[PDB]
C-alpha cells in the first residue's frame, strides 16, 4: 500500500540500470517481509536511503561569466587567480556539449598562511554559480566511521559524511568543501587520510564504493575544494590528486584597500554604527604598519572591531553629531601603544655595514649586516642565532674573498692577522637561508676594506663560491618590504630577473632594480669609491 | 501515546525548517521498529539530544553598563582592560536594537602567569552580564572525542563536552569557558585543539556538526572565553581566531590592593574571626617581600590563612579584648623564618661590575653583571650557567 | 603491509617514468584526452619544445598526473581566449608560447656550463624524480691546511672528500701539485645550491677533478660530467643510478660523460637512441680521468 509509493519513487529518480534491479529486488525482499522487525529497518531505511540520495540529478551550467565574474568581485577583494580558476572552468562547461565533465576537472586544494580568505570562499564560489553548497569539517577527524559509512547491519548505522553531504544538498553536481584537509590525524586506526584516496582521485571516484550505499556512486561531478594551511603533513599521495594552488597572504596594498572596501563597512554595521564614524585611509596604513604582524586579515579585522567598540562606547558617555573621522593622530588613542616598529631604512653610506631583505610568510623584513674586523689570528666568530645553511653561506663570500685579495683592495694577507664578526641584528629572532650571501660578501668587504658601503642600495642574492651569484627565492615580498621602508634601488641576480611581473606596476616605477649575475660588479656598485677610514694597521 | 506527546515537544522547540523535517523524519522512522528493538533506543535517545539541546532561546541580557560595572568592581581589582572589553561589547549591543542584537560574541583568549585570577573572570562575569555559565575542563583533553562525540551508531554515542555544555545551561548564548587552552596536544591518539578551528571559527561557527548529531548546530551567540597561562604553545590557527588579551600580572602596589580589599577580608570571614583579628598595611609587604615570589596572588593568600588560623589556636586557648593588629615585627612570629630574600642594591663604584635589569614572569629582578680580567693567553669565557643567545 | 601478506606475493615495482618517455606519453595518450575533455575539438596544438618545457620546467615529480595537469591549464587558458577570440585553424602552441598560458616558471633548468674554469667539474646527482647535475667548485687560498667542507654536504661525502685529498697528497708530482699544500693552502670544496642537502660518495672522482685543477692552477673542462666513487690508491668503484644520470646529462646538452669501468653493465638500459649521443669513457684509475680531464698548461698563477 504506502511502499507502492516508495516502489513508484525509485523508478521516478535516476537512475543506473544496475543500482535499479538491485532496488526493487530488495523491494520485492522487504514489500514480502511482514510491517516492522528487526530486518524491516534494517531494509527499509536502506531504500528510504537509496531514493533520497541524488542520482542524476543537476544544476544548468551558466554560460554566462560576467554574472559570475561580477558576484565573485563583490565578496573578496584579490584573488585574482582563484576567480580565473573558476572563470576557466565555466567557459570550459560553455565550450562543451556531450562529452565528460568532471575527468580531470578541477578539484582545488587551497594552501596559504591562516588569516587569508579560504575557507571564506566555497560559500562565495557557491553563489557564483548557483551550487547548493556544503561544509565538511575534517580538522581532527581520525576515523571511518566518517566517508566510509559503517555496514548497514550493525545495531545503528550511518553512510560516510560525504553520502550524507549529497542527501543533505539536493544535487548530484554540489559544491562540498572539505574543510582544513590537512589535519587528518594518522593516529594508527585507519588514517581516512587513506579514506579519501578513493574520493578524491580524479578518474576512479565516478564508482566510489560506500559501506551503507554499497552500490557504486558516482562523485564525478562533484566540485570539491579543500583549504590547507600546509602541505609537509598532508600524505604524499592524497595530494597528488588535488591541484596545489597557492595564496601567497596580502601586501599592504592589498590590506588597506581591503579594509576601506570590506572590513571595516563589515565592523561599522555590527557595532550598532551606520556612519556615526569613519576612519581615514593613510590612518588605516597605521594600523596595518604598527598593530598588526600577520599576512591575512583575521587579525586585522579585531582591530577595527576594537576601534569600533571604542567607537560607540564613547557614544554612550557622550554623544556628537557628524562623522567623528579618525586620523594617525587618534590612532593610539582607540586601539593603543604602538606594538610593533615601522623598521626604518637606515641612509648615510656606513662601513661594515649592508641593508638585507629576509622574507617571511607574514611579509618582508629589512635587515642590516654588521660587520666588524679587529686584529687578531683569522677566528670567523658567527653571532645573532644564525642557522647552519646561512654560517655555510658567510664562510663561502668570505673564502671568495680571500682568493681575489688585490682586486677590491682587500688586505694581502688580512686571513691570517684580522678576527672577523658577523652580526645579524638582532640576537633573538633566529635567521636562516642562503639568500644573504651578496649582503655579507659586500660588508665583510667593506670591513676588511674601509670603503663604506652604501645603504641607499638594498641587496639579496646567493653568492657562490666561484663569485656566481646564484637565485633566490620570494623576491616580491622583499621589494614589497623594500619599498615600504623607503629604498629604491634594488640588487639583484639575473635569473630572478623573471619574477618581477608580480609586484604591483605602481611600485616598479619607481625601483631602480639592478641584475647582476656576479659579485664583481655588486662590490663595484656598492662600496664607495675612496677609503674613509684608516685600516686595521 | 509518548510519541505524540514528544511531537508536541518537537512541534514547538526551536526550530531550524529543514532540521525539523530531518527530525520528523526520524520520529516517524520511529513509528514503526517497535519499542524493543534495540535500534529503537539509538533513535529515542537522539531525539531527546535533538530536542533537549536549547534552540532559540537567548537569555535577557543586562543593559546597565554602570550597573555592570560595580557588580565588576565587587569581585575582582585591577584588570581596568578586562572589564573594558565586556563594557565595549555590552555598549555595543545596547546601541543596537531590532535588527542586528545578538550576531556574534567575541571569543577573548586572556594570557598570563600563574597566581592571577583568570579561571574566575567567567566566574564572575557570569553575574556580571547575567548569563549562563557552565566552565569545561579542558585540562589535558586528548582526544578528538570530547569536543564531537562518537557517531551515534558506536555504543555509548554521547556528544562532545561543547553539546553537553550547552545541554547543562538552558539558553543559546552562554558564557562558556575553557580552561588551559594550550593544554591540547597535537599527537597520537587524536588532537582536539584541531576540532577547535571547527568551533571558535566566527564567521563561521553558526554551521558546528557535532558527530552524535547529524544535523548543524549555532554557536554564532557565544561567549567563549578562554585562559592559557602561556601563548606560545598554541597553535598557529587557533591563535588567530581569538582575541588576545594580556593579563599583566600584579605589583605590590596592586597585590597590596588585592589583599587589603578582597583576600584578607576573605579568609578573616572564612576562619571564625569576624574582625577579632587584623593586620597592617605596613606588614603586608613583608609577607608580599619575603614570603611570596610567584606573580600574582595565589601564592599570598596561603600566608593569610596560616596567619588566619594561627590566629585560632592563640584565640581558641584564650580570648583577647577585641582585635589585636599583627605588624611588620609580628609575621616572623606566624609566617616563621623569612623564606625569600629581598635583593638589596649595591652602592660604591666598583671595577668591572655593572648593574643589570632581567625580568620573567614572576616580575622584576636585578642582576649585577660580574667580569674580571686576568693576565694571561686570548680566551673569554662565560659561566654562570648562561643560556645561548645571551653569549652572542 | 605486512610479512605475512608481503611475501606471498611477486612484488614488481614500477620506477617512474624518463622525460624521455613524457615527451612521448603526453603526446600520444594524455594530450589528446586533456583537448578533447576541455572541449576544445581541435583548435589548439602542442609541440614537441612546448611539452619539453613543460616536463621539466613545470614538473617535479616522476608521474604523469603532474604533467597532466599542466595540459589542463593549457587547455583551460586555450578555451578562455577563444571566447574573447576566434582564429583560422588552431594556433600551434610553442616553446616560447608557454609562459603566456602557464605563466612564470617554477624549477628554471640547469644549464651545461662552457669554457673550462679553474677547479670546477660538472657532477651528476639523480633524487626519486630524476637526475640533476650539480657543478663542484673549490677554492685555494694560501692558508693553515684548513680542509672547509660547505654546502650541506652529508657526513658521507666529506668523507669522501678526505679521501680524494689523501690520494693527491701522496701522489704530488705526478700532477702539477705544489708540494707542501697540504699545510700551506687552505681547501675549500662548495657545491650549490646552499640550501639542499647532498650525500651519497658517488661523487667521488668529480672532486679529484675539481680539487686537482684548483691546486695544479689547471683550468677544468666542463663538458665533460664525470662521476664515480675514488679510493685512496684510486681505484674508482662502481657507482648505481646510470640511468637517472646519464639521462639528466643528455638533456642539459653534455655529449661527454666519464663512467667508472664497472658500470659497462647499465649502458645495457639505457635507451640505445642516447647512447649514440653520448661519448662514453670508461675509467679505472683516478689518474685516467685527471688527465682526459684538465688541460695541459694553466692559466691562474700558483697561489703562492
Ligand atoms: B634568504 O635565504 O631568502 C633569507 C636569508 C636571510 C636574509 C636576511 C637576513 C637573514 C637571513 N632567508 C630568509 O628570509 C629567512 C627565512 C627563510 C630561510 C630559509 C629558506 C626560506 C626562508 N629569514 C629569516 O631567517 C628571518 C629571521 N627573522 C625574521 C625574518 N626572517
Ligand atoms: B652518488 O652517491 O650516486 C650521488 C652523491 C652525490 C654527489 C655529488 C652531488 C650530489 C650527489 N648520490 C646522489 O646523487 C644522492 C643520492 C645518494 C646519496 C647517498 C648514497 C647514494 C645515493 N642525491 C643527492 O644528494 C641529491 C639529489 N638531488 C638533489 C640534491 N642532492
Ligand atoms: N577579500 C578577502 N580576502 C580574505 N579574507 C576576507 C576577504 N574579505 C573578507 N575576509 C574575511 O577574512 C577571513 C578569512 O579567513 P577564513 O578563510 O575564513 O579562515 P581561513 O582562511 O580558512 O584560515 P584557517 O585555515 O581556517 S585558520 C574571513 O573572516 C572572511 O570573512
Ligand atoms: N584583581 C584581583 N583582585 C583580587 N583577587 C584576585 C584578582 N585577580 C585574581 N584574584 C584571585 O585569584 C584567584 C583565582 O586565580 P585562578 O584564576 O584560579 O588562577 P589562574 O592562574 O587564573 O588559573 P591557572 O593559571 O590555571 S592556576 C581567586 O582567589 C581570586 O580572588
Amino acid at each position: 500500500s504506502d511502499l507502492e509509493a516508495l516502489r513508484k519513487k525509485i523508478e521516478e529518480v535516476g537512475m543506473p540500470e544496475a543500482v535499479k534491479t538491485k532496488a526493487l529486488k530488495e523491494l520485492d525482499r522487504l514489500e514480502r517481509m511482514q510491517q516492522g522487525s528487526p530486518e524491516a529497518t534494517v531494509a527499509r531505511t536502506y531504500l528510504d536511503w537509496l531514493t533520497e540520495v541524488p542520482w542524476s540529478k543537476a544544476d544548468p551550467e551558466v554560460l554566462d561569466i560576467n554574472h559570475t565574474r561580477q558576484v565573485l568581485d563583490e565578496d573578496h577583494y584579490g584573488l585574482k587567480d582563484v576567480k580565473e580558476r573558476i572563470l576557466e572552468y565555466l567557459a570550459v562547461r560553455q565550450l562543451t556539449q556531450g562529452l565528460d565533465v568532471r575527468n580531470k576537472a578541477p578539484i582545488l586544494v587551497l594552501v596559504g598562511p591562516p588569516g587569508v580568505g579560504k575557507t571564506s570562499l566555497g560559500r562565495s564560489i557557491a553563489r557564483s554559480m548557483n551550487r547548493k553548497f556544503h561544509r565538511i569539517s575534517l580538522g581532527g577527524v581520525r576515523d571511518e566511521a566518517e566517508i566510509r559509512g559503517h555496514r548497514r547491519t550493525y545495531i545503528g548505522a550511518m553512510p560516510g559524511k560525504l553520502i550524507h553531504a549529497m542527501k543533505q544538498v539536493g544535487v548530484i553536481n554540489p559544491v562540498i568543501l572539505l574543510d582544513e584537509i590537512d589535519k587528518m590525524s594518522s593516529d594508527w586506526r585507519g588514517d581516512p587520510a587513506s579514506a579519501m584516496l578513493e574520493v578524491l582521485d580524479p578518474e576512479q571516484n565516478n564508482t566510489f564504493t560506500d559501506h551503507y550505499l554499497d552500490v557504486p556512486y558516482d562523485l564525478s561531478k562533484v566540485f570539491f575544494i579543500t583549504t590547507a594551511n600546509t602541505l609537509q603533513t598532508i600524505p604524499r599521495p592524497l595530494l597528488d590528486r588535488m591541484e596545489v594552488i597557492e595564496i601567497p597572504g596580502y601586501t599592504n596594498m592589498e590590506k588597506q584597500a581591503i579594509a576601506r572596501q570590506y572590513l571595516w563597512p563589515k565592523q561599522v554595521r555590527e557595532s550598532g554604527m551606520e556612519g556615526r564614524i569613519e576612519v581615514t585611509d593613510a590612518a588605516i596604513l597605521r594600523v596595518i604598519s604598527e598593530y598588526t604582524r600577520e599576512a591575512g586579515v583575521r587579525g586585522l579585522e579585531r582591530e577595527l572591531g576594537k576601534i569600533a567598540r571604542k567607537g560607540a562606547k564613547f557614544w554612550l558617555e557622550g554623544a556628537w553629531e557628524g562623522l567623528r573621522t579618525i586620523d594617525a593622530s587618534d590612532i593610539p588613542t582607540y586601539l593603543g601603544i604602538p606594538r610593533y616598529r615601522p623598521d626604518k631604512a637606515e641612509t648615510e653610506p656606513q662601513v661594515g655595514t649592508a641593508q638585507g631583505l629576509a622574507w617571511t610568510p607574514v611579509g618582508g623584513t629589512l635587515l642590516t649586516i654588521e660587520v666588524a674586523a679587529v686584529p687578531g689570528s683569522g677566528k670567523l666568530s658567527l653571532t645573532g642565532q644564525l642557522g647552519e645553511v646561512m654560517k655555510e653561506s658567510a664562510q663561502a663570500a668570505l673564502t671568495y674573498l680571500r682568493a681575489h685579495t688585490q682586486d677590491y683592495g682587500l688586505p694581502e694577507d688580512f686571513y691570517n692577522k684580522v678576527d672577523l664578526h658577523v652580526h645579524v641584528p638582532d640576537g633573538a629572532t633566529p635567521k636562516d637561508g642562503p639568500s644573504a650571501g651578496i649582503t655579507m660578501a659586500t660588508a665583510i668587504a667593506s670591513a676588511l676594506s674601509r670603503r663604506p658601503a652604501r645603504m641607499d642600495i638594498a641587496m639579496t642574492g646567493e653568492v657562490s663560491l666561484r663569485g656566481k651569484v646564484m637565485p633566490i627565492g620570494g623576491v616580491k615580498e622583499k621589494l614589497l618590504a623594500a619599498h615600504q621602508a623607503g629604498i629604491h634601488k634594488i640588487v639583484l641576480p639575473k635569473d630572478n630577473e623573471a619574477q618581477l611581473e608580480e609586484l604591483p606596476k605602481e611600485v616598479l616605477e619607481g625601483l631602480e632594480i639592478k641584475l647582476v649575475e656576479d659579485v664583481g660588479e655588486v662590490l663595484e656598485y656598492l662600496l664607495l669609491p675612496e677609503p674613509t677610514m684608516p685600516p686595521v694597521v
